[PDB]
């Protein structure tokens, strides 16, 4: 994407479970990452 | 090596500057805040 980069390290299995979701949905791992981010941010009004 | 793999995810500024603000109120790194944004998300896929 554009805008502001992230350089987070996460648990190896997490990644995988994020890579299998991204497959299943026809997204990339960034896409699904933004998904969880925006979903988090939505929780916090 | 608890953590380990790196992500590079290009996200809007708004999500960026705003995640930052949550961190400072939970006292966390910008990075903690995502780690759980992600974990919760992965939890909510059963």
């Amino acid at each position: 994407l554009n805008g502001i980069k992230l350089g987070v390290y996460i648990p190896q299995e997490w990644h995988d479970r994020l890579m299998e979701i991204a497959k299943e949905k026809n997204l990339t791992l960034s896409d699904v990452c933004r998904l969880a981010i925006k979903e988090y941010l939505d929780n916090h009004d």
